[PDB]
């Protein structure tokens, strides 16, 4: 059944990414709360909801507003004390749930981010370059339009060969299912997790709802969003499979796949254990049919490697964990210029790409920091001390990636932080009519 009211939630909370895709991510502050309001007034007609997300659409606008977005709008201190601390503090005030320290500290971060200067962020997904732009030119002519708000930034994303991202990995392949969503997951995506992990308003795995923002229009069939933007170093990476190809019989694609669980084509490697699949790797039918039972040493996916950490599925963990309740919707766009293999200097990793991440959740803000401060960087919960990450995690050369073989379990060293976080925001993705609801404010 459809149990989410779909024409009211957002269209990016349950639409997949475009195949192909092209877009832009824009940062916008209030100067005025009139300017914040009216901006939203000329806006809400172009945000689509989730009516028939499996049906194609050729482009859709987002928007998601922080704290300090809705302050300058004049939401009423009431209000505002509803959500959740975490989200007023503001990411990189959180910095230290998060882990954001060393080279992902925030006083790094490029400049809009981490100062309550975005108040509101504004995405934009097509399937092709041109309702890209037809969506792009009404987005800046209501920019334009609107006295009392300027624009922060604007980076265009996408337009990837073959959609792969800045570390050439078929990207977007597993996501939760949501009970309710009126579609059966793919196979092995299951199971559907409740409504309320990821929309306000519903009931989630314990059976009632999530603390929700008020009023009931506001907090509503609206949910939350962790937005990070990363710099890829794809020189670091690519040396580092070199030197290190030795360890997986001279194969840097198969020490690609060790490190991420999938093959870059997207085979994952419980499916494809010795050679690439790239049929399988493509088909979503196929791609994800898949958990841990027979895999309980990670011989074929790797323990420590990064789709494991983030869904584990039935592998045996330290600490009894609902998995099903540190689930996360992405949405990655890959931007700058397009991953090139053969790639190796030093100066390869001054190339200005990498990925943004719209991470989407009832309770982004705990997913999130539960996420990078348990999973991400350490490993206990997978009985392996101190190893990080090997794609995301803020790494240490005299750090190791366990990979285990017959009959010896290899230890890799000498990793470089090879994602480094470039800056983020809690931000809220309202309903349609909280939307509505927050341009006649005042
Ligand atoms: C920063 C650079 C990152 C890169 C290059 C990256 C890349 C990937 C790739 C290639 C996959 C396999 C494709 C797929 O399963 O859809 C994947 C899966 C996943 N990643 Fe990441 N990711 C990054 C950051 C993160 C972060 C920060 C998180 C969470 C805090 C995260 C959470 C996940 C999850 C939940 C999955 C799905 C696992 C599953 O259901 O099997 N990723 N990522
Ligand atoms: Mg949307
Ligand atoms: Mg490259
Ligand atoms: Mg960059």
């Amino acid at each position: 059944k459809i149990d989410l009211d779909l024409d009211d939630i957002q269209a990016t909370v349950l639409r997949e990414r475009p195949e192909p895709y092209y877009g832009t991510h824009a940062m916008v502050r209030f100067d005025t709360a009139e300017g914040g309001r009216e901006l939203l007034k000329r806006l809400l007609p172009h945000i689509a909801s989730a009516e028939k997300w499996w049906d194609v659409k050729y482009a859709w606008t987002a928007a998601a507003i922080s704290y300090e977005g809705l302050k300058k709008l004049g939401v009423p201190q009431d209000s505002l004390d509803s959500f959740p601390e975490s989200f007023k503090v503001g990411m990189a005030g959180r910095a230290e749930h998060l882990f954001d320290v060393g080279e992902n500290d925030p006083k790094h971060w490029e400049k809009p981010f981490g100062t309550g200067q975005v108040h509101l962020a504004l995405t934009i997904f097509a399937e092709n370059e041109e309702n890209w732009q037809k969506a792009l030119v009404i987005a800046e002519h209501e920019l334009e339009a609107t006295k009392g708000v300027t624009l922060l930034m604007r980076e265009d994303f996408g337009a990837q060969p073959d959609s792969r991202n800045s570390l050439g990995y078929k990207d977007m392949i597993s996501n939760p299912a949501i009970e309710g969503s009126g579609i059966k997951p793919f196979p092995g995506q299951g199971p559907a997790i409740k409504p309320g992990e990821f929309v306000l308003g519903y009931p989630g795995e314990a059976g009632v709802p999530l603390g929700m923002p008020k009023p009931e229009v506001l907090g509503k069939n609206g949910t939350f969003v962790a937005l990070r933007k990363y710099h890829t170093n794809a020189g670091s990476f690519n040396r580092y499979l070199k030197e290190n190809a030795e360890y997986t019989g001279g194969d840097a694609e198969l020490l690609a796949a060790k490190l991420v669980g999938r093959w870059r084509s997207g085979a994952p490697l419980t499916l494809a254990p010795k050679e690439d699949d790239p049929e399988l790797g493509h088909d979503p039918n196929r791609n994800n049919d898949f958990t841990y039972k027979n895999d309980p040493e990670g011989l074929e996916v790797p323990l420590g490697s990064h789709i494991r950490r983030m869904n584990p599925r039935d592998t045996k963990l330290e600490l009894l964990t609902d998995v099903n309740i540190h689930r996360i919707i992405r949405r990655a766009t890959a931007y700058g210029p397009a991953y090139d293999p053969k790639a190796d200097s030093l100066a390869e990793d001054k190339v200005e790409r990498g990925l943004y991440f719209i991470f989407i959740s009832a309770k982004a803000m705990d997913t999130t920091e539960f996420l990078q401060k348990e999973w991400i960087n350490k490993a206990n919960f997978i009985g392996q001390g101190s190893e990080r990450d090997p794609i995301v995690g803020l790494q240490d050369e005299d750090l190791t990636f366990t990979l285990p073989k017959e009959p010896v379990r290899q230890r890799l060293r000498g990793m470089d932080t090879f994602n480094v976080l470039r800056g983020g925001e809690y931000l809220f993705m309202p309903s349609l009519s909280a939307l509505k609801w927050l341009s006649e404010l005042k």
